């Protein structure tokens, strides 16, 4: 319906859990339109989940920190 100012992505298969940052959980998405329409990516969000489940990806942020000290 025109909308395409964001494009929902539905869980295909989940991987488990994250913690680390605060019990994250990883689960991978597949786009279910917008233009690339079938792309399956790994989005990390806090709680369990259920396949089927769809969320936009207006961003996905990155968060590329990248602890220089590395040890």
């Amino acid at each position: 319906m025109a909308e395409d100012e964001g494009y929902p992505a539905e869980v295909i298969e989940i991987i488990g859990r994250t913690g680390t940052t605060g019990d994250v959980t990883q689960v991978k998405v597949r786009i279910l339109e917008g233009r690339d329409k079938g792309r399956v990516i790994r989005r990390n969000v806090r709680g369990p989940v259920r396949v089927g489940d769809i969320l936009i990806l207006r961003e996905t942020e990155r968060e590329a920190r990248e602890i220089k000290s590395r040890r």
